[PDB]
DNA sequence: CGACGCTAGCGTCG
DNA sequence: GACGCTAGCGTCG
């Protein structure tokens, strides 16, 4: 008996007008952004530019609130070393050195410069709509904020990508064998992958974290075991459907429910790991059929209960680094969580209404 | 430039 | 309400 949710997808469906409005202004400012940081002899003229994160990927919710972006330095001789044997970082061994320290590339200082060429260029335009928010420490993307019409904002992340083999950490990690086969598992594995300037602790300056988005971002549009889920002359899956909902119900829950402390922490790549986990734990179309679509969340909420009680939500890419590991998240934060959704599940999901 | 797939929005319904 | 058009954006060359 319906919640109903299709409702909830429709209430979540972002305006035609709306995306139009945003859409254009982003790629403007990226597009003209990308020209000029090309035409200047700056070490990042080479840069090409990747489209990713949900509104790319097709996932977006309510609005086009924020864009991802990420600009990608190909770096050919690479050569890296985990922090400390952490998953997701590494500093890379080592032509323009002008960043570079102690024959160590430095994030901070290579993502210094950066974000101070992008201020220096969006003063050129400086729309009083157009600006750069202030740096947030331990954050690696440059934000613009753009004010007209109303505010949103596109995060621009410097990439540094390696036609190199994938790191240790990673092989046990990404099981879409059962999924996906490992003919495309393999494929995937392929092409290479991104480093971007993100320090664990409490400080550092030099090292680097992994980026598998425009993998995660591959998967999310060929979801589908089979070659037609989804296609016009396929079955529909609700798969993509499902992880909406997911994001939703948290965003849902930080603003309707509040702000808390324990709350703030948690953050929509959550949902996305682990909606991939259960895409592994359930690899074909029939089982996340359009009309099954109620049970599957669900059984989508169900999982990510688990892993909180848990405590435990491995990187897809990464078995090894826990995401909801104590250090990266203290136990009362996941208690709470836990209790909201449980008593969001019991409930029948008011919070979405 | 130019294909096409995807998705939002809407008309028809055999 | 399920189909099935349309328009428009995103994408890889
Ligand atoms: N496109 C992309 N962006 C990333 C990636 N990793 C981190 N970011 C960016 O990092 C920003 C936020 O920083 P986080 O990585 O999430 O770390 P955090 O623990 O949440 O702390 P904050 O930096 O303050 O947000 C986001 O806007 C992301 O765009 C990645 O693999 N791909
Ligand atoms: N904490 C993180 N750790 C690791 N990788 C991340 C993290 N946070 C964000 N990413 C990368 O960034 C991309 C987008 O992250 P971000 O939260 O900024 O936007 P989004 O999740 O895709 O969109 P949305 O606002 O709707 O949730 C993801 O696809 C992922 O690859
Ligand atoms: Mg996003
Ligand atoms: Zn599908």
């Amino acid at each position: 008996g319906a919640w109903k949710l299709q409702t909830v997808l429709e209430k979540v469906r972002l305006s035609r007008h709306e995306i139009s409005e945003a859409a254009e202004v982003v790629n403007w400012v990226v597009e003209h952004l990308l020209r000029r940081l090309q035409g200047g002899e700056s070490e990042f003229k080479g840069v090409a530019l990747l489209r990713t994160g949900s509104y790319y990927e097709r996932v977006k919710i309510s609005a086009p609130n924020q864009f991802n972006v990420m600009f990608k330095l190909e770096v050919p001789r690479i050569q890296l070393e985990e922090y400390c044997n952490s998953g997701a970082h590494y500093f890379v061994k080592f032509p323009l050195e002008q960043f570079l320290e102690k024959e160590i590339l430095s994030a901070s200082k290579m993502l210094s410069k950066f974000r101070k060429i992008i201020k220096e260029e969006i003063k050129n335009i400086e729309d009083t709509g157009v600006t750069v928010e202030r740096k947030r420490r331990g954050s690696p993307a440059v934000t613009l904020l753009i004010s007209k019409p109303k505010e949103i904002s596109v995060d621009i992340i410097l990439a540094l990508e390696s036609k190199s083999s994938w790191p240790a950490s990673t092989q046990k990690g990404l099981p879409i064998s059962q999924w996906l086969g490992a003919k495309v598992k393999n494929n995937l594995k392929r092409q290479p992958f991104y480093l971007v300037p993100k320090h664990a602790k409490g400080f550092q300056e030099e090292t680097w974290r992994l980026s598998f988005s425009h993998i995660e971002k591959d998967i999310l549009k060929n979801h589908g075991q089979s070659k037609t889920c989804c296609e016009i002359d396929g079955v529909k899956c609700c798969r993509k459907e499902c992880l909406k909902l997911m994001k939703y119900l948290l965003e849902q829950l930080k603003k309707k429910f509040g702000n808390r402390r324990e709350l703030a922490k948690f953050c929509s790549y959550h949902v996305k790991t682990a909606f991939f986990h259960v895409c592994t734990q359930d690899p074909h179309d029939n089982q996340w059929h359009l009309k099954n679509l109620e049970c599957c969340f669900d059984n989508c909420v169900a999982y990510f209960l688990q892993c909180l009680k848990t405590e435990q939500l491995a990187n897809y890419f990464i078995p090894g680094v826990n995401l909801f590991s104590r250090d990266l998240i203290d136990k009362p934060s996941k208690e709470f969580l836990s209790k909201q959704i449980e008593y969001e599940r019991n409930n029948g999901f008011p919070v979405f209404w």
